[PDB]
Order: C-alpha cells, then structure tokens, then sequence
C-alpha cells in the first residue's frame, strides 16, 4: 500500500531514544539498568516456570526494553497536543486517575498501546498528569503560574508539522519517523535554565514542589523512567551497594508466587541545579530527580481489584495510617499477613475471576486437533493439557510517585473536565484486558479446530 512504518516501531524507537537521553542526564539510571539485566537473567535461569510463562505470552522478547515514563503538563492545550503526539506512536489515553484525593492538584491518564501484539513490539507507556491551577487557593500564585504557562511552547514547530502530517496522510515513512522521534525528544529533555526569576521560583516552590516542577521549566522533562524487573525483592538487595538505596516500603502487594498489579520502589537518582536569569554568577537552587523500579504482574478484574483494595486498606488501618520508612518492617509484615486472603494460585485466580488471562494451544492440543471425543469444555482442555494459560500482564499504574508527591494506589465532573482538556475520552483498561483475553480464546479455538 504505502511505505509508512508501523506506529509500534516508532514507539519502540522513541522509548529507546528517551532511555538513552535519560541515561545521559541521570547516570545512576544506567547503573540501575545493569542491575535489572543481571537480576532478570538470574530469575530466568533459576525459575523455569517464569521463563516459560514469559515465552508463552511473548513478554520474553519485550522485557529487556520495557519501560514507563512519567511527565507533567500545565495546560489543557499541552495535554491535548501531547495526546496527538503520542497517537503518532500508537499510544492512546487509557484510564483516568483523579489524584486530588491524595492531596495533589493533578489528574492524569496513561498513554500506551492497547493490543497484545502492539504491546509485544513495545509496551512503552507514559503516565501523564495535568496540573489543575484552580486548586491553587492563593490567587496571586495561581495568576503567576497561569501567566508563565501561557508563554511557553513545549513542542518544536517541526514536531507539530509531523504530527499534522501523520494525521492528514495516515502515517510516516522511516525518514519522517526518525525526524519525529528526534523532534519529540526536545519536549522531554531536561533544561537547567528556569524560565522564571529566582523569586518567582521561590514562590512557586514553597506552595508545592510539584508546582515549581511544572511551571518553572521550559517543558515537561522526564520525571522518571522506570525499567521492569522480574524480581523486585532481589533488586532491592542489590541497590544500596550501587549507591541507589531505595525506600524500604515497597508499594503494591507483598511478595507472591503469582504477582498481581505491580510492585514499586524509588530512590534518589540525581541532585540537579536550577539557574535563573536574575541571579547569575550566583548559586542557583537545587532540585532532586528520583528514580524508580517496578515489577509487573497480573492484571486484575473489577472483582480482583476490589479484593486488593480491601486487603491493602485493612493493612493501612492496622498500621495506624501512613506507611513510612520508620515503620516499614511492621508495615511489610502486616501487608503479608493481610494478603494471605488473596489466592496465590493461578487456577483459583482464574476460577474465581480475580485476574485476566491469555490462553494458548499446546503442542499436545495441536497434535490432537483432528481427534473426536476431546474434552467439551475449557477446563477439560486445560486439565488434559491441550490448553495452557498464563496471567495477562498489567499495563497500568497503582499509581505511585517516585518523588513522594501523593499517597499510593488509586484508579464525574473532574473526569469530564479531564476529557474536555484531553480532546477525547480515555479508554477503559479493564475492557481492553477482557478483549485481549477473548482474542486469545478465539485464536486457541481456531488452532485446536474447536
Ligand atoms: O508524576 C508522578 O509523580 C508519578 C506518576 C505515576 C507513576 O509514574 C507511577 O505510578 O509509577
Ligand atoms: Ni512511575
């Protein structure tokens, strides 16, 4: 037909380019990647069941480069335009996170691909928050932020041209995709020179460090990039030795044979300097960049997430409120005890409808595909070894803040306001998981001549 490259391939290239840029800016991220690779190879060598699970789902091939990014934007126009940028790469808005509950003036979505085959080529996802200036009570500070954000243009003209070209023509060829990746990178690069005066930065920062992070810079720099490890417990044991001691509180469920959602922790990655126009030849302020690591397990159904939320809430009530480093050991013990009630058996997770799964025809099943008298049900085919299943991996967010901006774990006027700013409706991640499960069953039925 045409010579356009796949949006999935652009996404993979963009993720790799973002990772190279971030590693140049934050060398301890490179240190983390080396540790992740070694941990992951150890798991696959020592745990054949994990290696086989990743083979069945195709995740073995996506794992090494799998990342998420997090960014914050300041205006509705920025959010709507960034949705168009991400669409070039097959990254659509999935989910709505209203973080005003946890005491942060933002609401968010995650831009990512949605179909198992797309995700196999690249599962790159960018959690994108929009600052809500109307939640800044001090009028003078809100007016300052609005004035500063209105002046900035976070996209290069060439990036905007290529986005419009992609929309009008239906894609980009390889050369234009390469140009697009490099132009898009400018939006996310770190810029030391703040766009405000030293005093303006001071006012923005004391209200909330997140407000200065958004308002005082040229654009939405990478807040962090997070690689995927197969064993967060193991990586935590290796991190202090590399100068990235992480938080003892691990967000998410406790250690499980069959992980659910994701587990996360964070560390201090770099102390950065911020420079101002009015105070040159003088010491500029400093700001910390935080890193993160995650392990991704099974996507949960509504019923599964209700159980997860219940047991996590019970853990927090038993602790007395806020999990902190000072009570980390007690919290982790309470977490393990309360989550004993969440089945840690794939067969029960499936039969009780707690997680999503993908199903696959086995070699034994394929060899029998012309036999009569085979089992008449899905369970019978599983029991006879004709169908194999594995959990469908979670692609979304608890969410958690590496920089400690909000309390962890979350998910109509606010949603309507978000979607009006975004320019479209967010997709339902749970519906998308159900569709992936259903597609696997249909492919299995065809492969087995059922
Ligand atoms: O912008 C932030 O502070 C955190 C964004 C959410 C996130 O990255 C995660 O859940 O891993
Ligand atoms: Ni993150």
């Amino acid at each position: 037909a045409n010579d356009f490259v796949s949006p999935d391939s652009i996404r993979a290239q963009f993720s790799a380019a973002m990772s190279l840029m971030y590693k140049q800016e934050v060398p301890l991220y490179g240190t983390l990647l080396e540790l992740v690779s070694e941990i992951n190879q150890q798991v696959m060598a020592q745990q054949p069941e994990v290696a086989e699970a990743l083979r069945w789902t195709g995740e073995i091939e996506r794992l090494d480069q799998e990342r998420h990014g997090a960014i914050r934007v300041g205006t509705a126009e920025e959010l709507a335009t960034i949705a168009r940028l991400f669409a070039v790469m097959g990254m659509q808005p999935v989910g709505y996170y209203d973080l005003s509950s946890a005491g942060v003036p933002v609401h968010s979505t995650a831009f990512r691909a949605v179909h198992e085959q797309s995700l196999h080529v690249s599962p790159f996802r960018v959690f994108t928050s929009l600052l809500r200036l109307e939640l800044i009570d001090n009028p003078q500070l809100r007016e300052l932020a609005q004035s500063i954000l209105a002046k900035r243009q976070i996209f290069t003209s060439r990036a905007l041209e290529l986005i419009a070209q992609c929309e009008r023509e239906g894609g980009l060829d390889a050369a234009d995709a390469e140009t697009f990746v490099q132009e898009a990178l400018h939006t996310f690069r770190w810029h030391q020179d703040a766009t405000v005066t030293a005093e303006q930065y001071q006012q923005l920062h004391d209200q909330h460090r997140l407000i200065a992070d958004v308002v005082a810079f040229k654009g939405p720099h990478i807040n962090h990039l997070t690689p995927r490890t197969l064993d967060i417990d193991a990586i935590q044991l290796g991190m202090p030795a590399k100068g990235i001691p992480p938080k003892a509180v691990v967000e998410g469920p406790p250690t499980r044979r069959h992980p659910i959602l994701l587990r996360q922790t964070s560390f201090k990655a770099l102390q950065e300097t911020v420079a101002f126009r009015d105070q040159q030849g003088r010491e500029g302020s400093h700001t910390a960049r935080f890193g993160e690591i995650e392990q991704r397990g099974a996507a949960l159904t509504p019923k599964g997430r209700q159980l997860y939320d219940k047991l996590l809430d019970a853990t927090r009530v038993a602790l007395g409120g806020a999990p902190a480093e000072a009570n980390a050991e007690r919290y982790m013990a309470l977490l393990q005890a309360n989550f004993a009630e969440f089945p840690d058996d794939l067969a029960q997770m499936r039969e009780q409808g707690l997680a999503y799964f993908r199903y696959f025809a086995t070699e034994k099943g394929l060899a029998a595909r012309d036999q009569e008298g085979r089992p008449t049900t899905l369970q019978g085919l599983i029991d006879a070894g004709h169908v194999h299943f594995e959990a469908l991996v979670y692609e979304d967010f608890l969410p958690v803040s590496a920089a400690g901006i909000f309390q962890s774990n979350l998910g109509n006027a606010n949603r309507e306001a978000f979607e009006a700013a975004l320019g479209l409706q967010v997709q339902d991640e749970l519906a998308l998981y159900a569709q992936s499960e259903r597609r696997s069953l249909q492919a299995c039925a065809q492969a087995l001549n059922l």
